[PDB]
């Protein structure tokens, strides 16, 4: 992998609380510099970010219902739409972990649905983060289940806000489950080219990054 | 202070990612027995926390854009008019502290102004959670003269997602900054009863508090 094209796995990222615009545009200047697939952000700043990245090919994303995974789904959707519509190209979403965990298979899969439906009819693509961190190994799999049988299209680690991130190991499950229909996102204590390189042969086809600059040079 | 007259001050809570309908169940019914003010909870849990609480005194409450603060004001407007709508007496929302610390106040104030706004047109209250962590002590006074020119009904410390909660001192400062015309909520990481006593004496006139069961018993 050539640096350029490992940029290419790179969703460049600053989700913390304290995000000045001047951090903001920091991060786009970087991934601007570098060619990263896309800058992620909080859904606030997909104005400023859109902007900022008009007429590159780095392209806005946002996180909706994040990093907790509890907002109601009809706030997640009105997060998501009005995200798209400012210039965000996909979606990532958190899972309803809370349900998953309380076993209502039916709720988590409406959830993820709604959102994969409103993103799909205007024609972008949603990532579903599992925040393993908090899953049992068989709610990793069936997370994943899940998000595929709603229409997901890429299933991903971690929101960088819980107990640990992205694990070689829960990579491999996560594409063992999915194989080849739904791409697999690492997110969460990436920091080296190394690990970066790692998580890519876990089976990650995207990656989240905040340390892109230190990974790609 | 009787155990009575302390659960008043009380919002009792329960916003981890993983909370099942179950523990949200034990939530309500924990805030009914000591007859808490309220009971806090992400948006997607309202309309359960609602039914649960019907025919009580003890009122849903929910936090928006939390805990980072960083979602978009219309998004935010949503989410807090939806569950206001499904039957949330009080909004708690956060800060947007990026544009606190880049010194745009003016954006500050429109994104706390239009929650102001869509809250009270439902004749309820908002409150501002500073995330005093974040803030220097010079920011934490600014934070709340912002929140009381956006119409803010309360300043509220912390989400207890960032490095520390409410401190005695910050308290104090928040009290005297908006003195009695707002009023000033402490949260995270209050644990027991001396801890409770210690943020009204401060000048807290609610606390949020997870750890309610054993401050009360």
């Amino acid at each position: 992998l050539t640096t350029e094209q490992l940029a290419k796995y790179i969703d460049h990222t600053n989700l913390k609380a304290d995000a000045t615009e001047a951090d903001i545009k920091q991060l786009c200047d970087e991934a601007k510099k570098f060619n990263t697939a896309s800058v992620c952000v909080n859904s606030y700043w997909i104005p400023f970010v859109t902007e900022q990245l008009k007429g590159t090919d780095v392209n806005p994303i946002a996180v909706v219902g994040f990093p907790l995974g509890a907002m109601a789904t009809e706030s997640e959707i009105f997060e998501a739409t009005t995200a798209i519509d400012q210039g965000a190209e996909e979606i990532d979403m958190v899972l309803n972990v809370g349900e998953l965990k309380g076993g209502n298979d039916e709720k988590v899969l409406a959830d993820i649905q709604g959102l994969a439906d409103a993103v799909h009819a205007k024609g972008k693509i949603l990532k579903v983060i599992l925040e393993n961190a908090l899953l049992t190994k068989d709610e990793i799999v069936r997370a994943c289940q899940l998000s595929e049988k709603a229409g997901a299209d890429f299933v991903k680690t971690s929101t960088g806000y819980s107990t640990s991130g992205a694990k070689v190991e829960d990579v491999k499950l996560m594409r063992e489950t999915v194989g080849d229909r739904l791409g697999v996102k690492a997110s969460g204590g990436i920091h080296s080219r190394e690990e970066a390189l790692a998580m890519i042969d876990a089976g990650a086809s995207r990656m989240g990054v905040s340390a892109t600059v230190a990974i790609l040079t």
